[PDB]
């Protein structure tokens, strides 16, 4: 149940794709590759990164996987512009479906529901003021269209019930997105605008964003 799935092509070898830059406050701990362009390695900030004896890659004590950017060598450049051709096409996909099966429902205020599989469309911002919850199997998937910002609010969190996944879930999100302290996210997020974790939140998922990542002591398992 639920549409199909938004392809990510290379964009979905990333844990974080950023275009203009990824920081960190430390110490995050992010599980999966992280990669900008065109911005270059310069612009992932907080990392304390040491390059790689084949000057292709970083590592970080924040990061289990490989950091990349634009000013590496090859073929790393090359790589990264593609995926980020990915990400630009990801989010037109899943910015593009049609026949929704739920309109504006909460009027885009999430706390308290449940999200049964489905295409899901809000022309405003959305929003968590109290947990919430994702339900369904394995195998369904969901695609969170987002007009507006995206947002939860300290402390809370998405639980995924039933047998859904993270990889199976999807937030195409025009506005910012902000991630309070604390809070407890899931799915891929595709993003246009800014996108922020505060202190101490985590992400099981992904953040594909066109502009810039802000992580704050963030944990991100990639999904």
């Amino acid at each position: 149940a639920g549409p199909s799935a938004v392809p990510l092509g290379t964009a979905g070898n990333y844990v974080i794709l950023a275009s203009t830059g990824v920081s960190t406050v430390p110490q995050s701990v992010i599980t999966g590759a992280v990669g900008v362009s065109p911005g270059t390695a310069a612009s992932l900030t907080g990392f304390s990164l040491i390059l790689s004896g084949t000057g292709t890659f970083s590592t970080s004590s924040q990061v289990t996987g490989q950091l990349t950017g634009a000013d590496y060598g090859t073929p790393t450049p090359s790589i990264l512009t593609t995926a980020i051709g990915d990400m630009g096409t990801a989010y037109i996909n899943a910015a593009t479906r049609s026949g929704p099966d739920f309109l504006e429902i909460y009027t885009g205020a999430l706390g308290g529901t449940t999200l049964l599989p489905g295409l899901y469309k809000w022309t405003s911002s959305v929003g968590a003021s109290a947990d919430f919850t994702i339900s369904g199997t394995s195998t369904d998937t969901w695609i969170f269209q987002i007009d507006g910002t995206l947002d939860v609010a300290t402390g809370k969190q998405i639980t995924l019930v039933g047998g859904a996944q993270a990889k199976n879930i999807i937030w195409v999100v025009a506005g910012a997105v902000n991630i309070e302290v604390g809070a407890k996210f899931e799915g891929t997020i595709l993003a246009k605008t800014a996108v922020t974790f505060k202190t101490g939140s985590s992400l099981n998922g992904r953040i594909l964003a066109q502009t810039s990542v802000a992580l704050q002591s963030a944990t991100i398992v990639e999904k």
